[PDB]
């Protein structure tokens, strides 16, 4: 068997690829989804993940610095974009630009990942700082431990606005995009793929995730394939 720990934004894509791989191989694929921070810390504490897919470079670097992944056993796999979402039926259009006043357009809470640790929240905080919004945004935050928890708060109408990835907005019929953050407001959203345990089965699944067959699944969900 192969155990794959993956950022919560990858839940649907990796579940699809797990099913495909299991049909094509006599191998059991075990999956665990959470915030990239939680997953990396668990691996550090000895969790038996063979493969880790982070929603940012930082949490893979975190493991590399602790010698848990080698520089030659990781590759930048996927890209994404950062978006504002609202519940269906409370649509907005907000320009993510310095000229916009967050106190005028955000009149409730803003739900996203913890801005210190969860990739989606770290990207969001970079963007708020770049836009000059941080000290007006921070008092409105409801912070979660992965991007899908935040997506569901907005889908249930429990928060007026959320910040999630473009792929998360696409998966939920219950939320709509209220604005796309320009790429120049934050570091590029990059998903590194890391081979943590080097064995025959794990190396095969690591290559499979880079295959022409996997590219079709990721693109279907709205991820970009990195060069």
């Amino acid at each position: 068997s192969v155990t794959v720990y993956a950022a919560a934004s990858l839940t649907n894509a990796i579940n699809d690829l797990e099913k495909i791989y299991e049909k094509q191989n006599k191998v059991e694929v075990k999956t665990s989804y959470a915030g990239s921070s939680t997953l990396a810390k668990q691996i550090e504490a000895g969790a038996p993940a063979d493969i880790f897919i982070s929603a940012d470079t930082q949490w893979m670097d975190y493991l590399q610095n602790k010698k848990l992944v080698a520089a030659n056993d990781r590759i930048n796999l996927l890209g994404n974009r950062l978006v504002l979402i609202t519940p269906k039926g409370q649509s907005l259009n907000i320009k993510l630009d310095k000229a916009t006043d967050p106190n005028k357009v955000f009149t409730g809470k803003i739900c996203t990942g913890d801005t210190k640790s969860v990739p989606v929240g770290k990207y969001a905080k970079q963007a708020f700082t770049n836009l000059g919004w941080w000290n007006r945004i921070e008092p409105k935050l409801v912070e979660t431990e992965d991007v899908r928890v935040a997506l569901n708060f907005v889908a249930r109408g429990e928060c007026q606005v959320g910040i999630v990835y473009a792929t998360d907005a696409a998966i939920s019929k219950d939320v709509k995009v209220a604005g796309i953050f320009p790429e120049n407001t934050h570091s590029p959203i990059i998903y590194p793929l890391g081979l943590i345990k080097k064995n025959s089965n794990s190396a095969k699944f690591y290559q499979f995730l880079q295959s022409n067959q996997a590219k079709a699944v990721f693109k279907k969900y709205g991820f970009s394939m990195l060069a």
